[PDB]
C-alpha cells in the first residue's frame, strides 16, 4: 500500500498485529517492554521490543518517491531509585530485525557490542530517550539525560539534554518530511515543557524501500520500567 | 489498534502485506484474481482470492464497540465469451480462512458444496459481483446478473439487478455504519450509471472480533479475467 496508519489509543491483552521480541509483553492496558516482577517493579538485564506487523513502505525507488510519515506516542518510565536505566527508543528497521546478541543495557537493544559505533555495519534509524549516561559503560553518551536521533550508531547524530521524571506520561510527535529531509522530534510532558531536536536524512540512503518500525527498551544492572501507553503512526508516498 | 487503514491507488508487483491464495497474482499494476495465459487472456477452472496480512479488530466484547468501516475499489471484468463467469467477491472472514474444497465457479471461492447454503456452517460477509446465472447450475441465483449481500450463505440475503460491461471499470464503495447495523453497498460506472443495495446485519453475531478482508474470484467452465484495479479501507471501533 502507498499508504498506511494504524492507532492504538491502549494496548489491550489480545493482541494480533504485533510482535513481541525479548520480554515484552502487555500488562494492565500498555506494553512493558523491559520485565517486571510479580509486583509490577522493575528488574536488571532485561530486553524486549515490539514491532507492527504489517510493512511500511518508506521509499519506492521506481517512481522515485519517498514516504511522508508521523509517530504519534506516550510512554512513562519508573524506578523505586533515582538512577533509571537505560531508556527507550522508537525506530524504523529492515523487516527481519530481531534483538542482536548482548545488545542489552546502553545499547537499548538495537545494536551489538562490536558494531555499536559503525555506521556501514548498521541500517537502523531511532529516537532515543536515553536516562543512563556513565561514562565508564556508555562512553558515547553526552554527560547528561537526553533526546537522541540514532542513525546506524548508538552515538546520536545529534541530542537535546532531556529531564527523566519519574512515574510522568512523555507525548511524543516524531515528523519526516521527505521534501525538505528532515526528521522532527516534539516530546513534552502534561505541564507544557518542551524538547525539541531535529536532524537532515536522507532516509533512502539508509534504509531498504519496505521496513518495519515498533520501539526498544533495556535496562542493565540499573532498572526502570518502559511503560508505552498509546501509539499511532501513519505514511504516505510522495512525490518530491 | 483500534484504527486501521490502508490504500493501494495501484498494486506494483512488489507487495509485502498481500496474501495471495489460489492463482492470484499481480499483474500489469493490478490483481488478476484468476488465472490469465502468457497473451493475458482468461482460462477456464481457476480460483484465486486476495487478504491484507493485517488482522482487523471488527468488534470488541469487553468494550461493547463494533468497528465502523469502509472499502473503496475498482475492477474491471473482461472475456471473449457472451457468458463469462463467475463473478468477484468483497469478503470478511475469520484470520485462518483458506480456499475450501471444491469451492470453484459459482461458489466464487467463499464456499464449500456440502455446505455452501448452511448458515450455521459458515462465517463469512461477502459482496458478489455475479455474472453466471445459468438456473440449471446456480439454482440459487435470480435469473440475471447481480450484485449480491451474502451472509453465511452463496444464496444472496439480498440483491439487486446489475448490469455486466465489459472492460469497464467498476467503483464501488462499500460501508458499515454499527450505529444502524446498516452495511451499504453502491457501485457506479464512469458514465454515472449507479447501482445500491442495503442490509441490515448484527456483525457480532456473523463474525469473530478479529477478522481478515479481500477479494475472491472464481471461473468455472466459462471464464473471464477479474482485475481489481485499486483498493482502500478503513476501520474504526465506535462505541454502541
Ligand atoms: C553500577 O553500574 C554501572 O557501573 C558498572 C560497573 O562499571 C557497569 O557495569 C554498569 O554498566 C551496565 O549497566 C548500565 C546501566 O544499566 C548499562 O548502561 C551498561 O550497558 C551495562 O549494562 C554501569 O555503568
Ligand atoms: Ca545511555
Ligand atoms: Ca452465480
Ligand atoms: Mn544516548
Ligand atoms: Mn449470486
Amino acid at each position: 500500500q502507498d499508504s498506511l496508519s494504524f492507532g492504538f489509543p491502549t494496548f489491550p491483552s489480545d493482541q494480533k498485529n504485533l510482535i513481541f521480541q525479548g520480554d515484552a509483553q502487555i500488562k494492565n492496558n500498555a506494553v512493558q517492554l523491559t520485565k517486571t516482577d510479580s509486583n509490577g517493579n522493575p528488574v536488571a538485564s532485561t530486553v524486549g521490543r515490539i514491532l507492527f506487523s504489517a510493512q511500511v513502505h518508506l521509499w519506492e525507488k521506481s517512481s522515485s518517491r519517498v514516504a511522508n510519515f508521523q509517530s504519534q506516542f506516550s510512554f512513562s518510565l519508573k524506578s523505586p531509585l533515582s538512577n533509571g536505566a537505560d531508556g527507550i527508543a522508537f525506530f524504523i528497521a529492515p523487516p527481519d530485525t530481531t534483538i542482536p546478541s548482548g545488545s542489552g543495557g546502553g545499547l537499548l537493544g538495537l545494536f551489538a557490542p562490536g558494531t555499536a559505533q559503525n555506521t556501514s555495519a548498521n541500517q537502523v534509524i531511532a529516537v532515543e530517550f536515553d536516562t543512563f549516561y556513565a561514562q565508564d559503560s556508555n562512553t558515547w553518551d553526552p554527560n547528561y539525560p537526553h533526546i537522541g536521533i540514532d542513525v546506524n550508531s548508538i552515538r546520536s547524530v545529534k541530542t537535546v539534554k532531556w529531564d527523566r521524571r519519574d512515574g510522568q506520561s512523555l507525548n511524543v510527535l516524531v515528523t519526516f518530511n521527505p521534501s525538505t529531509r528532515n526528521l522532527d522530534v516534539v516530546a513534552t510532558y502534561s505541564d507544557g515543557t518542551r524538547y525539541e531536536v531535529s536532524y537532515e536524512v536522507d532516509v533512502r540512503s539508509v534504509l531498504p524501500e519496505w521496513v518495519r518500525v515498533g520501539f526498544s527498551a533495556a535496562s542493565g544492572e540499573q532498572y526502570q520500567t518502559h511503560t508505552l501507553e498509546s501509539w499511532s503512526f501513519t505514511s504516505t508516498l510522495l512525490y518530491t
